[PDB]
């Protein structure tokens, strides 16, 4: 798996990099 991630929280897909 990579570090970058994008999740749809309630009403928005948020892209982050952990």
């Amino acid at each position: 798996r990579g570090g970058r991630l994008c999740y749809c929280r309630r009403r928005f897909c948020v892209c982050v990099g952990r």
